[PDB]
């Protein structure tokens, strides 16, 4: 069961080309309490600029950190805050712009797992509380390649071969029981609808516990889930004696944008197997049932603001705007309050895992999904499982409409925050945007 190894005292990491280097260990998962404080220094050892990104987290965007606090080679830049995130699994990763995908694609991503009073449920991490960081990878001669081409930066970096916490062909040795799974989608790009199967056998159900920002209110039991770039989903499957596989299972991949998609190595859509559990042996029964720490019910929003996800030429944007290099403290968007966002993804699009910095976010309606996707729904609201829990980061399907719901806190009044698409090559791209808090 090979996870990455925890680190309690995170106050120094050092940002290298494999991947961030804190006591010895590469990427290692930094365990928080909510409530406690967080103080550690980021020194940069690479050869470009670089700023660290703790995905989800409510902070200041000092302590986001902002892409343009990125520092330059030799340069150390330090994060002080107070987690006041609820018990989640979360993520830490740069956001240099123009340099994301590439450092993230090496080596640069890590776990950050938020503890509260009885959020572990009874489970051990690395031994039946598993983080599953699923990614891929384009090798060539065995080994990794980041060299994107045109096409490619408009539709994503898709590699030919799977890994689960950097392991190709992960393969994990467990005793048979219960068995809590961190599904979290560490790809630049790839799209994966996720099942859990027994091997020649049926598909395993899974019972949904929680998502990006927490707890559902209680377990939602799914036969298949989409995990976007970014995402996360944790489950809880019960495993007998044999052997199970976590796969991959056919979907339409609706890569709309450029006529309809691209020869791809290993297709988006394709049947393939993603990790394999030997089972063997008698293990422990971790009796899951209720989820003590609820979500919050959605504010009520007092104006609406439509946004449209389209290729404008070779430059994708949001509402016609992009990213200004040449100014990172452009104002896109002036926000207050609580808003409905109606987030609108062109037909002639692809789909786009839409990320909002500083602001967690309620999905409170799809319209117009692809079937594969309101079949999947729970609620007449067209809602999926996923949808139920506060959330991140959001996929919108080419032609689809997500509706979400966002409280811009006044006492953040005066930051900038990023809303971006979290497929890498398409924020390197420039689909990402400045939200301005008034
Ligand atoms: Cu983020
Ligand atoms: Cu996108």
């Amino acid at each position: 069961a090979p996870v990455p190894p925890l680190i309690k005292e995170a106050t120094y990491i050092e940002a290298t080309a494999s991947g961030y280097m804190a006591e010895g260990v590469l990427n290692p998962t930094i365990i928080l309490r909510r409530g406690q404080r967080v103080d550690m220094t980021l020194k940069n050892k690479l050869t470009e600029p670089t700023i660290v990104h703790w995905h989800g987290f409510d902070v200041n965007w000092h302590n986001d950190a902002h892409p343009s606090f990125a520092i330059t080679p030799g340069e150390s830049y330090n994060y002080s805050f107070d987690v006041v995130n609820r018990a989640g699994t979360y993520l830490y990763h740069p956001h240099p712009h123009g340099l994301t995908a590439k450092q993230f694609y090496m080596g640069q991503l890590g776990l950050v797992i938020v503890e509260d009073s009885g959020s572990d449920l009874g489970f051990k991490y690395g031994v039946n509380d598993l983080p599953l960081v699923i990614s891929d990878r384009r090798f060539i001669g065995g080994a990794p390649v980041y060299n994107p081409t045109p096409m490619e930066m408009i539709a994503g970096f898709l590699g030919n071969a799977v890994l689960v916490n950097g392991v190709k062909d992960a393969v994990f040795k467990l005793s048979g029981g219960s068995y809590r799974l961190r599904l979290v989608n560490g790809s630049n790009a790839r799209l994966y609808m996720l099942s859990i199967v027994k091997k020649n056998g049926d598909v395993v159900p899974m019972r949904l516990i929680a998502v990006d920002q927490g707890f559902l209110a209680r377990p939602i039991e799914v036969r298949a889930l989409f995990l976007a770039p970014a995402e996360r989903a944790e489950v809880v499957v019960e495993l007998g004696e044999g052997v199970y596989l976590l796969k991959n299972t056919p979907f339409d991949p609706m890569h709309l944008e450029m006529g309809h998609g691209m020869q791809e190595a290993l297709p988006e859509g394709s049947e393939y197997t993603i990790a394999t559990f030997l089972v063997e042996g008698k293990g422990e029964a971790v009796p899951v049932e209720a989820l003590s720490d609820p979500p919050p019910e959605p504010p009520k929003p007092t104006r609406t603001r439509r946004f449209a996800l389209s290729l404008s030429g070779m430059q994708w944007t949001i509402n016609g705007m992009f990213w200004n290099a040449s100014n990172p403290l452009f104002e896109h968007v002036s926000v207050e309050g609580v808003e409905l966002w109606e987030i609108v993804n062109d037909k002639a699009s692809m789909p786009h895992p839409m990320h909002l910095h500083g602001f967690p976010m309620w999905i409170i309606e799809r319209k117009d999904s692809p079937r594969q996707v309101a079949e999947l729904a729970v609620d007449n609201r067209g809602r999926l499982p996923t949808d139920l829990g506060l959330k991140d980061t959001v996929l919108i399907w080419p032609g689809e409409t997500v509706k979400i719901v966002v409280n811009f806190d006044a006492k953040k009044r005066g930051q900038l925050f990023p809303f971006h698409c979290h497929n890498l090559e398409h924020e390197d791209g420039g689909m990402m945007i400045n939200i301005a808090v008034k």
